[PDB]
Parts: structure tokens; sequence; C-alpha cells
């Protein structure tokens, strides 16, 4: 019935207690053939699956959260959700300690009452004594932590950078169903910048968390449980995050690759593919953590102006407020890390867009002749294999003469398109001479054939548009 008894004795798996799983799927479609107005998109999926396991939690809202180093919440879903449920109680005194450069032996104070406020004005004090023992300057680098990744699904994306979700389509604006319906090519990059950290110091055992006055019935009260096993914060990163985001709606398979090289600032970065690119990208970058609000929000064709940003928030003020970022837990059987565990599946895609054209023929040769023009209608059922559907020419196999001209309009799903010209030299079709015979021809806009010449010289040609 003791803090120390019940809690000692709780049955849970660490490795599930916190866990934030997703989507997972089996009923997707391999391959999606369909027409748009004029165009005929063509769509390949390819599940993917991504499985996440951090221990540095994030915080979603520095002044409508208040959690510290030493806090207690309980590892349920709510904590998963980024809520967690905090453990009031009165308790015994903690140390805690900041990283803050130049202060070993002095880092650490003792907080008697741990609370939200009670230990904010202890850190508040190691930042003041830090800027006592240094006057000359109050400035110091942040220590950045870059993350990159494409966006392919909201749990997805959430998890490969470990944010909130909501967070980004707030802050970043992402459209996560473009993106669905592969209309938009986007990627977000995270930089993490922490200022300092605070950590409070494990105890031997969980009592020495908790005053006398309390027993394990309370905590088994407040919601202490095999499905809420109780933890401690250890550690608080203060500072910001710069979040940065690259859309387009190009559908190249160099997008990726063009956005590296524009990130990295890469000599290949004017690979003229790129530069098309680039002309129909729109980059995106906000700061937040800090006490900026939407204030900082900066949205442009130029990159430049992205780098700036960075660059500009490289450095934090030691005389300013430093809000939490993220956090580590633990158990407090165990004092082993806590580790909040996701998994899920998604899809990557590629849409490759077709356009009709026609056949243009043209026969100007004194002779008579038949052509055979023939292509294939590609067509995709619900499993996603490729259909066939073979269509031929009206004109095939007819006598043409001096100056014969006609167009022959394509669906933009025309493949293995053949076109085959043969002069009458002798019997039937099928014995004559050719004067062009072209296989799987490459559907264009515009396939201007033409014969001409004579019968013992003919003369042909195909061209594009």
């Amino acid at each position: 019935q003791s803090i120390d008894s019940g809690i000692s004795s709780l049955s849970y798996n660490r490795n599930e207690v916190l866990a934030s799983n997703g989507d997972k799927i089996e009923s997707f479609v391999p391959k999606e053939g369909k027409k748009a107005g004029n165009k005929f998109i063509v769509v390949e999926r390819q599940k993917r699956s991504l499985t996440t396991s951090p221990v540095d939690i994030s915080i979603i809202d520095s002044v409508n959260d208040r959690t510290y180093p030493g806090a207690l919440q309980l590892a349920d879903k709510a904590l998963v959700e980024n809520r967690p449920t905090i453990l009031m109680v009165k308790r015994k005194p903690i140390n805690i300690n900041i990283d803050l450069p130049g202060l070993k032996g002095e880092n650490s104070i003792k907080v008697d009452d741990p609370t939200y406020g009670k230990v904010s004005g202890a850190i508040d004090e190691l930042v003041s004594k830090w800027n006592e023992k240094y006057s000359s300057t109050h400035t110091l680098p942040a220590r950045t932590q870059y993350s990159e990744s494409m966006v392919y699904s909201k749990s997805q994306i959430s998890s490969a950078l470990n944010v909130n979700a909501k967070v980004l389509e707030n802050s970043l604006g992402v459209d996560f169903n473009a993106v669905a319906n592969n209309e938009k090519k986007v990627m977000i990059l995270a930089y993490k910048q922490i200022f300092y950290t605070v950590s409070a110091d494990l105890p031997k055992n969980p009592s020495d968390l908790f005053d006398d006055s309390v027993t394990f019935n309370d905590l088994k009260q407040k919601g202490v449980s095999n499905e809420a096993p109780p933890l401690m914060v250890s550690n608080v990163a203060y500072g910001r995050t710069i979040y940065v985001k690259l859309e387009t709606t190009s559908s190249s398979k160099d997008v990726q690759a063009a956005f590296k090289a524009l990130i990295k600032n890469t000599d290949i970065k004017n690979s003229q593919q790129y530069k098309d690119i680039y002309e129909n990208s729109s980059f995106t970058a906000v700061v937040l953590g800090g006490d900026a609000q939407e204030h900082n929000k900066v949205v442009t064709k130029d990159f430049d102006e992205i780098r700036k940003v960075i660059k500009d928030n490289a450095t934090f003020s030691t005389k300013n407020p430093a809000y939490p970022i993220s956090y580590t837990s633990v158990f407090l059987k165990d004092n082993s890390v806590a580790a909040v565990h996701n998994k899920t599946d998604y899809i990557e895609t590629t849409s490759t867009e077709y356009s009709k054209g026609k056949i243009n023929l043209d026969h100007s040769g004194a002779y008579v002749a038949q052509f055979e023009v023939a292509w294939d209608e590609v067509s995709y059922d619900k499993e996603g294999n490729e259909v066939l559907t073979h269509k031929t020419w009206d004109g095939n196999y007819q006598d043409k003469t001096a100056h014969y001209s006609t167009v022959i309009p394509l669906e933009a799903n025309a493949r293995n398109i053949r076109i085959k010209a043969r002069e009458c030299t002798g019997l039937a079709w099928e014995w004559w001479r050719d004067v062009i015979s072209e296989y799987d021809v490459p559907l264009t806009n515009n396939i201007n054939v033409s014969i001409w010449g004579t019968t013992l010289y003919p003369g042909s040609s195909i061209t594009y548009n």
C-alpha cells in the first residue's frame, strides 16, 4: 500500500506502455490509371513503412505548458497525445542542474518544494548566477539539431520529425490533402535550437520524491496504475525551433535532390531541371517555442531569405526568457528513460503526366501507297495490372495517291504506336516494298509522317512536336 511498494510492483511492458500508433494499410491500389481533362495521369504507388521510437518528447505550447524538470506524470496515452497528466502531490526536495557553459561545480541548485513556479525560479537563479560570473557578453550560440524528411502523411511526417502533426499543419500550414492526392511535393526541415537544458537528479527510490504524508493509494488514486505507470521528467531543453517547408507542384523525381541542392548550396544546384523546380517551388520558415507567436513567418520564392532566418537565429541571449522545447522522462520504478513508441505505414508515390497528340500523314510520292497504323490503349484494372486495348486506323490498307493528307488523333493513353507505309510493287500488301516502318513511336503532340519520291526510289520521314 506504500509508494515504493506499490510502484516497485507494477506490471507493464515499458516498451509498449507509451505508444502512439496510427495507420496500417493493405488495401492499396498499386497502380491508378485515369484521365484528367485532355491529359492522362498515371499514379504508381508503393506502400512504405516507418517506425519511430523517440525518448525526447516535444512540447507544443510553451505558455499553456508548464512542464518542468522533476515533475511527475503518468505514462498514458494523454502523454502520448502531447498532453500528459501531471501528478500533484506534496513532495521532497530535489536537485536540479543547468548545462550552461563554464559552470561546473556551480551549476546545481536544490529545490525544496518542486513545482513549475518553484523550479522555474531556481533555473532563473542559475541563469543569473551565470550572467553574474560572466558580465562581458550575454549571448551564446544555440545548439542546433537538424532534421529533414519528405511529407507523405500526417502520422508519417509527425513521427519522422517527432513533432505534433497539428503544429506543422498550423504554423507551416501543410496541405496534407493535396500532398495525399499527389498534387504537391513537400519537404520539411526542423532546426531544434537548444540554449541550455536542466536535469533533476534521479532518486534512489520513488519515496525520495514524495513526502511521507503520501501513500501509494494516493498515487494509485491520482491515476497511477498498470495502465498509467508513474514517471518523472528528468531533462528539459529550453530554446526554440525553426521549421522550414519546401513545397512545389512539379512532379519531377528530382525535386528531393533539387531541394537538398538548394538547402546545402551544392555546386550542382543549377541543373536546369532544378532551376525550373526552384522556379516552381515555394519556401516557408517559422520559429516556434519562443515568445514570438505567429509574428515571424516567411514565405518566399527566394531561399536566400530562408537562409537568413536560420543564420539570424544561430544565437540566444542569456538575458532573455527561455521556454521548454522538449523533455525526457523516466519511469519511477526502474528509473529507466521512457520512450514513446510509434509505428505506422504510408505510401510513397509518383504521377506521370501524359497528353494526347496525333499522327499527320502526308503522301506526295509518284506511286500508290497503303498505310498500316495501329497502337494500343493502356488501361489498369482493380489490381493495378496493365490492360492493352488494341486500336487500328480506318485508312489502313487503302490505296492513296498524289498528295493525300490526313490526321489521326490519339488518346493520351496511346502506347506501342506503330506506323507503316508500303508502296505497291507487285501482288498484295503483304508483298510490297517498304517506304517507312516505325515501331513503338513515342506518343507526342505531333507525329509527322510523310512519304514521297518514286517507285524505285521512295522516300519517307517522321518528325516530332
